């Protein structure tokens, strides 16, 4: 549970934005993307793990869960590479949700920057610091730092 | 202490690779820049406290502390920007420690990747994993969360 993460992708102004959810706390880091390509998607792993302990990544489509550049970014950095089929079938509805939350945000501080990156980085620090009352922020350190000890 | 970070900047393969390190933990980001603006500077720093509680930031030289771009992103981030002055001269050492340390893991690694971004992905993880035991990326969650609680 502490080590799991789920790759969601959602598009806005004709380009990609690729996110990965803490799945127990909801703490989310992003970026922006010309289009979701196995490299992009490789490279953003690398990074994720290499700033928070990710063990499982539920990929986001079976182009990502096929690429042989995801999985050998994931062989790198020693995460488990998964499917992300919503067995429990709340997972798409969160999901769902949480594109819809992030490009409200977007929207809420589009005029404040000229680039969508800047928006959706913007986005990501509203998001994990929103008190829910514990922010996502908060959480994710939280179970993490239990889980060690 | 938990929330204190410093900006350090150094050059490889005529790039720039921005650094911050959580001062407490020995924690690091990393990213290859073109060159160290103050958009540059700005836009690292608003990724950064989108991601960790960032309550201070020592900058890395004078350019980076005038620049009202970086001050923006420092208030619209709520963070408290700072010089860098080493009043304590054992700070110039660690840093350059680092920096030799780094250069040496993105060596170790270069071969493993066409772009030096990869590498110092690579190198990040590297760093923010090692036991010296525990590692940077233990310490921090522990530091933090601490702080929580
Ligand atoms: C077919 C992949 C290309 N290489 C092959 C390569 C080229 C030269 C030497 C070794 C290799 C090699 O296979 N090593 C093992 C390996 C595999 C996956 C991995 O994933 C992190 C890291 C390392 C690795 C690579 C991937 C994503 C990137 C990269 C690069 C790169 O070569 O630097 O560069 C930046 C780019 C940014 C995002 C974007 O622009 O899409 O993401
Ligand atoms: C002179 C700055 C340019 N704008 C001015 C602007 C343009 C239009 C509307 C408002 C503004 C405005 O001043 N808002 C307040 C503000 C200040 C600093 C701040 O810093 C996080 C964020 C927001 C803001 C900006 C900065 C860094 C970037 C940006 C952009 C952008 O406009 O999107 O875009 C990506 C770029 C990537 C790194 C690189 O390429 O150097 O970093």
């Amino acid at each position: 549970s502490p080590g799991i993460w789920q790759l969601d992708c959602t598009h806005l102004e004709g380009k990609v934005i690729l996110v990965a959810v803490h799945v127990a706390s909801g703490y989310i880091e992003a970026e922006v993307i010309p289009a979701e390509t196995g490299q992009e998607t490789a490279y953003f792993l690398l990074k994720l793990a290499g700033r928070w302990p990710v063990k499982t990544v539920h990929t986001d489509n079976g182009s990502n869960f096929t690429s042989t550049t995801v999985k050998a970014a994931c062989w790198w950095a020693g995460i488990k590479q998964e499917d992300g089929i919503p067995y429990n079938p709340q997972s798409q509805g969160v999901i769902e949700s949480m594109n819809k939350e992030l490009k409200k945000i977007i929207g809420q501080v589009r005029d404040q920057a000229e680039h969508l990156k800047t928006a959706v980085q913007m986005a990501v620090f509203i998001h994990n610091h929103k008190r829910k009352g514990y922010s996502a922020g908060e959480r994710i350190v939280d179970i993490i730092a239990t889980d060690i000890q």
